[PDB]
């Protein structure tokens, strides 16, 4: 009746031994957690990274949020003190109760009531921003003299600043600018402030740490049910699925998990409390809302497990004409070019993705040759700004190769869309390529030698 809470997601309590290596741990729990999309991780009792900041010197500009189910939202001044004051007063006035006396079950039930009720027009605010000088990480960073306890946590794998640049991580090696994706984001929550249903760019993992405050309530869907969920959403809110002009225009929405459950989409929930992690797995849809004033920090990451999904994601973006954050192939080749310093399991996994890449590229080049494209010239795609190497048709970021024509200077298509460049005959076209097939096989060989 009204709201039936989804079943709880898995909760893990690793020993210090298990916890010592986050990537080994994530790999370990993967068979369980990828069935539920999200999971919660409680660190050992004494793993307690110190949080310290001046609530008066940290400033941010809040986003305003209307709370209407199925309404389109875009994904995209307070001090921490004055936001907290606003947040606490809002919640206490809303329920006419002290804040720690409002039950989490009640806040959840009320959230789904208010987003579905037309006559209510509750609006709330929240902070979402990457770490900057005006507002930095909640974890200790090297810089100001740190206490020994802060020094304990400087190099932790679970310190979310480190997570991207570890050796079992793959986003580490990207030299391209992907700041929105490799740097942690900070989130200052208040009662009912929410994150709409979404998956991460390039189907990456994410990991979210609640530094302090009241809980964050999550709903998650396993990766295998992603298209099921999108089909439900497409039927109920087709506006969200119209083509978008860029990455800064992704449309997202609030939707009751019971609606998904009614359509046989599996959904799991959890209340993430202060000091706990939530991990989301590749292509795992998630959404949720904050129970009260709180402070979270999150970052994307990519393991070796993710590599073939990353390749699939970019193919999916092509089919949808969605812009890429980076070139997957460019990342693969960057890693190949550094094969000698790669971790060995990483090298082994990159090698396998590269073999697919090369075999696909071979077939694509054979096809465009048969279309009458004869002329060719090497081109260092990685030097071009992204907006100068997107396929005219499908918007993919080109790297392995593209087609150009003197008739349309500066315009490019990927090898899937040779017909979409211009009206000139194909003998006027050039194949622009980063590597010959003969360049590529030795690069893959280096990875093989490293992997042994
Ligand atoms: O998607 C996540 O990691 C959760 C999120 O944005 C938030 O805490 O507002
Ligand atoms: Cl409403
Ligand atoms: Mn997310
Ligand atoms: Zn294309």
């Amino acid at each position: 009746s009204m709201f039936l809470p989804p079943p709880e997601c898995p909760v893990f309590e690793p020993s210090w031994e298990e916890f010592a290596d986050p990537f080994a741990f994530i790999h370990k729990i993967r068979p369980i957690a990828e069935q539920t999309g999200i999971c919660k991780v409680r660190p050992p009792p004494d793993w307690q990274p110190p949080f310290a900041c001046d609530v008066d010197k940290l400033h941010f500009t809040p986003r305003i949020q209307r709370l209407n189910e199925l309404e389109a939202q875009t994904r995209v001044d307070y001090t921490l003190r004055t936001f907290g004051e606003m947040a606490d007063a809002f919640k206490s006035d809303y329920f006419n109760m002290p804040v720690h006396m409002v039950p989490t079950e009640l806040v959840e039930k009320e959230f789904w009531r208010l987003v579905s009720t037309i006559e209510e027009d509750v609006t709330v605010e929240y902070g979402a921003d990457i770490a900057s000088k005006e507002f930095g990480s909640g974890f200790p960073v090297r810089d100001i003299k740190l206490s020994p306890e802060e020094e304990e946590y400087l190099d932790s794998g679970w310190n979310l600043n480190n997570m991207p640049v570890m050796e079992q991580s793959v986003l580490a090696h990207i030299t391209a600018d992907i700041c929105g994706m490799k740097l942690p984001w900070l989130y200052v929550g208040m009662c009912f402030s929410s994150f709409c249903w979404h998956i991460e760019d390039h189907w990456s993992y994410s990991i979210n740490y609640l530094h302090w405050g009241e809980p964050k309530t999550w709903y998650g869907v396993p990766g295998y049910a992603a298209e099921q969920l999108e089909n439900v959403m497409k039927k109920l809110a087709p506006e969200l699925f119209v083509s978008q002009p860029d990455l800064l225009h992704q449309l997202v929405t609030i939707m009751n998990p019971n609606t998904l459950m009614t359509h046989e989409v599996p959904v799991y929930r959890t209340n993430q409390c202060a000091g706990e992690f939530v991990i989301t797995f590749p292509r795992a849809y998630h959404s949720g809302f904050n129970q009260g004033f709180n402070f979270a920090e999150a970052v994307n990451f990519c393991t070796v497990d993710w590599l073939p999904l990353g390749r699939q994601c970019v193919e999916h973006y092509r089919l949808l004409h969605r812009y890429c954050v980076f070139s997957h192939d460019e990342m693969i080749c960057k890693m190949a070019s550094k094969a000698d310093v790669l971790d060995v399991v990483v090298a082994s996994t990159v090698q396998k993705d590269m073999a697919i890449m090369i075999e696909d590229e071979k077939a694509l080049r054979e096809t465009v040759r048969k279309l009458g494209v004869i002329d060719s010239e090497r081109m260092d795609f990685e030097l071009l700004p992204d907006d100068e190497r997107q396929c005219v048709k499908c918007k993919t970021t080109c790297f392995m190769s593209a087609i150009s024509c003197s008739c349309k200077p500066g315009l490019l298509v990927c090898l899937h869309h040779v017909k979409e460049l211009c009206s000139c005959p194909p003998y006027k076209y050039k194949l622009r390529y980063r590597y010959t097939l003969d360049d590529l096989y030795p690069m893959m060989n280096a990875l093989k030698l490293r992997a042994e």
